């Protein structure tokens, strides 16, 4: 705790000093940026004046491309209007033609696949009958070599448990006055 | 050891019979899948005829429209052409005005561009010559405070080394003692 003391002392000293030195400095930066702060303010009536004589061209072009524009979004429109008229005719056409084509397709398989359907299903259900005999048995046997292995591990962990145990306790008393025996040293 | 032995020595004894069980049961799935899969050919031919009946339609369909589209491309690639004659004449009047702009904008920054650069280096130099001297002190008073840091800080952790090996290695002794015993048990 001495140099704790110490440096708190020596440091407000040079604090002062440093604090002085660096406000000189400050000052003068200010004076620095004083100036130019001027010079900002001294070229900003030019720029201003010259950013206005832009506005007035690009306004002026503005005017100009109004009425063009008018007359090329006409142009374009007519294009439209006139090729839409000749494609719609087609294309409503085959859509009715295709939309009846998948109802048929649906209404044909749909006699198929319900035959289909039902015959497998008795096939997966005669099936089943068989497999379900074979499981039963299986499961009745999986749990007989399953109990057996836990019953005799429990017993075994606690016995172990107790042998363990008289050298832990010792050592653990041991741990305790080490452990204290360090906190003395770090406080 | 021996009750996971007991695990595995009526393992294979039971797999064997539940793997033959299930052989068994592949050759009747078999059977039965493959009285499904011959009838799944037959259905298959009367969808692959009705697909093909509007496949042909729509291919004629689509060579019908064909020269038609054509006749609609064509008048669009050319008012594509019309659209942009009367529209680029505009943008070159612009365009001429517009690097007749940049030339004046250009003359406009040159010389400050170099008046700024006479500024910045008075600046700088006056700044170096100020702050020049001052630098010297920063680092003769930093190095000071350094020597005052770095003091006792070696030394005090050498004395703390030595009031804790003597007792660390004792420490290490019973811990080791005690894994030995503890591995017989576990083991
Ligand atoms: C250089 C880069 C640009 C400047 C960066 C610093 C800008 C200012 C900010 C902090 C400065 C450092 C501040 C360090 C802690 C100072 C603590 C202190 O002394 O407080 C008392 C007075 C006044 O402090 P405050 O201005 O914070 O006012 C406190 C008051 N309660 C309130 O908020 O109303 O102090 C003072 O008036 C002047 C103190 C001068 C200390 C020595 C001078 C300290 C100034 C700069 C260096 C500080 C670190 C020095 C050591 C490392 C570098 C060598
Ligand atoms: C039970 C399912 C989950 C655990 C599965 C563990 C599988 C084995 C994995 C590690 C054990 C071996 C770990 C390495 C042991 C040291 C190496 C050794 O002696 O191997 C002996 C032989 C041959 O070699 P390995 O099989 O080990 O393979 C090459 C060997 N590692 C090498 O270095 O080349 O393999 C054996 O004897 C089989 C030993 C295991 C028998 C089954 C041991 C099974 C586990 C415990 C049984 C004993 C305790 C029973 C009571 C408690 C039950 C919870
Ligand atoms: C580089 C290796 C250094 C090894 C030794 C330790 C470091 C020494 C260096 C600098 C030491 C600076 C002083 C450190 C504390 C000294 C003892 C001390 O003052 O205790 C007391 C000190 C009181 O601080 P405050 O007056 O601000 O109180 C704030 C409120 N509480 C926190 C007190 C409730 O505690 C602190 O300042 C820390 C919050
Ligand atoms: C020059 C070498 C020796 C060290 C010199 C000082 C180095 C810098 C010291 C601290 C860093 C901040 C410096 C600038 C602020 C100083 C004042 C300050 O608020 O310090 C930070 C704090 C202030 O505690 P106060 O109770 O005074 O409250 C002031 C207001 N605020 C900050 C709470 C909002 O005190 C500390 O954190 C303990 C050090
Ligand atoms: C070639 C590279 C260098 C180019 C430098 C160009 C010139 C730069 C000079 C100054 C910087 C811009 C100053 C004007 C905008 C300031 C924006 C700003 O954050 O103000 C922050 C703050 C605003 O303060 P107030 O809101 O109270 O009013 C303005 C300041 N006065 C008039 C009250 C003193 O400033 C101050 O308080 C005083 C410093
Ligand atoms: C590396 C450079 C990056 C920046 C490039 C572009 C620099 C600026 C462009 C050209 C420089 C000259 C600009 C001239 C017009 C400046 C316009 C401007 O900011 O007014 C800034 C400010 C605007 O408010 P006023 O009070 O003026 O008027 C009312 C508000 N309204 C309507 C103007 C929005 O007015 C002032 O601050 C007084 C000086
Ligand atoms: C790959 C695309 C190539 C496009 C090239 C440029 C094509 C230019 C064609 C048209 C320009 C946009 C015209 C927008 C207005 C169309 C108005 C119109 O269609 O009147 C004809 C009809 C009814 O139009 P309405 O005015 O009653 O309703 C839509 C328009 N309003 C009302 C919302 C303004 O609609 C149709 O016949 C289309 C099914
Ligand atoms: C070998 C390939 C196996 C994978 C592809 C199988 C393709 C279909 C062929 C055979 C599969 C088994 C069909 C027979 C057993 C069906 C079992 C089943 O869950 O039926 C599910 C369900 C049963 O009928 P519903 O849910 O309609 O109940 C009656 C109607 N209401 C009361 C619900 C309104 O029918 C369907 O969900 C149709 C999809
Ligand atoms: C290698 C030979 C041993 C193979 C063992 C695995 C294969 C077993 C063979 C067929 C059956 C597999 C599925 C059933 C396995 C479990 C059978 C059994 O009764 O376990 C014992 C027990 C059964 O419980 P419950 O079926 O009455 O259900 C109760 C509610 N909860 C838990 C299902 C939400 O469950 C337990 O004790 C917890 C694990
Ligand atoms: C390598 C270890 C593998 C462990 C799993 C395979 C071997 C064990 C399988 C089956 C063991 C069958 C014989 C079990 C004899 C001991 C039975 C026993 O003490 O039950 C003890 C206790 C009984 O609890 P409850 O009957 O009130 O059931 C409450 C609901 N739960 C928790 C069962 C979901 O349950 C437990 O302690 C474990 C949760
Ligand atoms: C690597 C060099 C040799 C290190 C040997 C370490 C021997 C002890 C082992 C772990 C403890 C490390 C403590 C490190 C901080 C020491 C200073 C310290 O924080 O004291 C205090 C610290 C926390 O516990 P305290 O009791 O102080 O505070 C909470 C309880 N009360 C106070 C609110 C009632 O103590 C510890 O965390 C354990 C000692
Ligand atoms: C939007 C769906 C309309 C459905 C109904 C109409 C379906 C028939 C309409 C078009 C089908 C494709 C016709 C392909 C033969 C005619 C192609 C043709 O125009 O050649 C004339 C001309 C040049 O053709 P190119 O092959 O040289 O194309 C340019 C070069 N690259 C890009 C192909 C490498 O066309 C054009 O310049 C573009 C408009
Ligand atoms: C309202 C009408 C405008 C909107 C609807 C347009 C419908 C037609 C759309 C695309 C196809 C027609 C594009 C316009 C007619 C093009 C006729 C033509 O020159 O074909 C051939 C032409 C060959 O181009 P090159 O690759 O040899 O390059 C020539 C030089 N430049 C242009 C690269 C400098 O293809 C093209 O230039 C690509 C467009
Ligand atoms: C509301 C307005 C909506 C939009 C309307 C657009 C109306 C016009 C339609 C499409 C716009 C793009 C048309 C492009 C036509 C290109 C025709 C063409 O290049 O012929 C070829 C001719 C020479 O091409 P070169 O490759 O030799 O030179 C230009 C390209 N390089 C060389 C500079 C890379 O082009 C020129 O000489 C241009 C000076
Ligand atoms: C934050 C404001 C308060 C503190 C301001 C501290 C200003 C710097 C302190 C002293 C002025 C610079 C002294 C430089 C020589 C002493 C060692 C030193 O500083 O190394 C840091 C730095 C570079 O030093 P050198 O380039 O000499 O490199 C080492 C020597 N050899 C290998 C190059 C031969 O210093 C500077 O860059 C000068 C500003």
């Amino acid at each position: 705790s001495t140099f704790s003391k110490l440096r708190e002392q020596l440091g407000p000293v040079t604090q002062e000093f440093w604090d002085n030195l660096e406000k000189e400095t400050e000052g003068l930066r200010q004076e620095m940026s004083k100036d130019l702060e001027e010079v900002k303010a001294k070229v900003q009536p030019y720029l201003d004046d010259f950013q206005k004589k832009w506005q007035e061209e690009m306004e002026l072009y503005r005017q100009k491309v109004e009425p063009l524009r008018a007359e090329l979004q006409e142009g374009a429109r007519q294009k439209l209007h006139e090729l839409q008229e000749k494609l719609s005719p087609l294309g409503e056409e085959m859509r009715d033609r295709a939309r009846a084509h998948v109802d048929a397709l649906r209404t044909h398989l749909a006699p198929y696949s319900d035959e289909l359907r039902q015959r497998l299903a008795a096939r997966l259900e005669a099936l089943k009958e068989n497999g379900g005999a074979r499981l039963a048995e299986y499961h009745a046997k999986a749990t007989e070599h399953l109990s057996t292995l836990s019953e005799k591990a429990k017993p075994a962990l606690e016995d172990l448990r107790q042998g363990l145990l008289p050298v832990l306790e010792s050592f653990k008393v041991s741990f305790l006055s080490a452990l204290e025996e360090y906190t003395k040293k770090l406080n």
